[PDB]
């Protein structure tokens, strides 16, 4: 309620500061890590390179990132707690389910994923004792019959913890509204949803629509573009070719619309990547070099030129987050 | 060549003896006993059941089981090195994939499946040093892109470590002939692939053909019959119409046709499931009490019972998984 969990324990709502709300230390698979971690070079490489990460965008002025790595994705909370310590930048913690359930977690009923996701809230995942202080659902372009269970269960999970959840859109069919209708059929308050990669269209009047009923809107792939990797079909299948400028348009955008209050913004960056083509992180590495410093270090000023106030900004990057993440029923 | 190595270490050939090459503690999904440890009441409930019911088997006169749990199917290599310790039962961990495979999985070329089996094979799985003593792979009813590319994976991780291959088939098509084509296109040595649930059709004609080949055949689901509850559609469905000794008589046809050296006999047993229904091990417990004691507790008897000598039997039992385990690169 006046507390936020972290994988380095619990911490003020102030302490948060800076925070970028959609963001990963690694995107993987579950148990890959842990089983092939030669694929990232070695586990002390990918340590290293996201300690260094981390220290440049603490440098830039984040104090706080929000990790949304899933248990399919992978999460090793182990890692997040040595990175944390390491570059002495807070990491909040996720439960929930992405893209790719295994079999076992496609047997389960949402009684079952309310019970797996309050178990790593509640008491902590693994056997860490940390605990998850946030909620990550994922549907693909139109809604399978078991992302709507997960979505469900996500949203048991939250009444009963008052910790928000965020989502994954991708496609044309406006997914943040098949998601916005099973969250409110399960009762769940809006202001405790995120609808993320909101970014990733310019169809405005869907995303002030889905402010105006009280969500938050996730704007967070904004360095996620081909500047200038056209030769890549790989690349242009999960980037884009609308530049990040045109991106970091949306937010003011929203802004003028009177929904400073609803806007999160991130980089959905990430230091190792193995659930695509191999070596596809030099590809993003090459693209973004600033990493998740790129929204503090080229995004800001960009949205101060274009005549966005500080105490705006300041709100969208520390009060948004603060309140989002804050436990609420 | 002249050892195996199992979750305590390497032993020697002559100390596997009575040996059940398809076998599992737990059948889960990657990451997931590790996570949610409570599906299986505890971690320690597990560990308690598993060493409970090796014990049981031990009695009954097994000393070594081949635990084919792969990676997707949530192999924790640590609670079997914890379970052989406790039961003293020799158990031998698997590389390769089956049917499951996530995102990073399947977005991975033949050389870095091999990379990874070779990985598990050469140097040991995850950071623990225990390194698998088989490959175990899996196909649908009609065999994918991918399962095609785990299996030329096994098979160069085979051809470079000697450590043979086993596999898991389905459906009416016939996907052993499937699989032997892709194994021999890249050179492999039908001596040194099992494939396996073949006793889950009455197809004779197919399983000689095979055998006549050089593949060791898997009769490695006996007591997965769902006679004796028939208001449960998802126990039918993986389980059986057909009755154990109706499995187990196809290993006495076998025989009769000449291939007593082929035969490699197990229950595909478990003692936690996570992949299907919840409280799906309580049915599969209801159908076999005996659990991995099913081989030698019923059927050995029964087989006896059918004539079928003792010497030939034992060498089915200890000679045939012996010579299968031991990693061979002939000549
Ligand atoms: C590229 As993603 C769906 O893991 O933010
Ligand atoms: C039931 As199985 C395919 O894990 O032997
Ligand atoms: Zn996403
Ligand atoms: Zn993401
Ligand atoms: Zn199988
Ligand atoms: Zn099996």
């Amino acid at each position: 309620g006046d507390r936020i969990n972290t994988v380095r324990g619990p911490i003020a709502i102030s302490e948060a500061g800076f925070t970028l709300t959609h963001e990963h230390i690694c995107g993987s698979s579950a148990g890959f890590l842990r089983a092939w971690p030669e694929f990232f070079g070695s586990r002390e490489a990918l340590v290293e390179k996201a300690v260094r990460g981390l220290r440049r965008a603490r440098a830039a002025g984040v104090r706080t990132i929000v990790d949304v790595t899933t248990f399919d994705l992978g999460r090793d909370v182990r890692l997040l707690a040595e990175v944390s310590r390491a570059a002495d930048v807070h990491i909040v913690a996720a439960t929930g389910m992405w893209l790719d359930p295994s079999l076992t977690i496609r047997m389960r009923s949402v009684v079952e994923l309310t019970q797996f996701f309050l178990r790593e809230i509640q008491h902590g995942i693994e056997d860490t004792g940390i605990r998850a202080g946030i909620i990550k659902v994922a549907t693909t372009d139109k809604m399978t019959p078991f992302q709507e269970l997960v979505l469900r269960a996500a949203a048991r999970a939250s009444l009963a913890t008052g910790v928000p959840v965020i989502t994954h859109t991708e496609g044309s069919q406006r997914g943040g509204e098949q998601q916005a209708a099973i969250f409110e059929s399960e009762g769940l308050s809006p202001s405790r949803v995120c609808i993320g990669h909101s970014d990733e269209t310019d169809d405005l009047s869907y995303l002030t629509a889905l402010a105006a009923r009280g969500y938050l809107i996730g704007l967070d792939r904004i360095p996620h573009n081909a500047i200038g990797l056209e030769d890549n079909a790989s690349a242009t299948a999960l980037m884009g070719s609308r530049s990040w400028q045109t991106r970091a348009l949306l937010i003011k955008a929203l802004i003028d619309q009177g929904y400073k209050k609803q806007i999160l913004v991130s980089n959905d960056w990430l230091f190792g990547m193995s659930c695509y083509v191999t070596n596809f992180m030099d590809v993003m590495d090459s693209v973004n070099p600033d990493g998740m410093a790129f929204i503090p270090l080229r995004v800001i000023p960009f949205l101060r030129e274009k005549g966005t106030p500080q105490e705006t900004l300041a709100g969208i990057t520390v009060t948004n987050p603060a309140r989002f993440l804050s436990p609420t029923l």
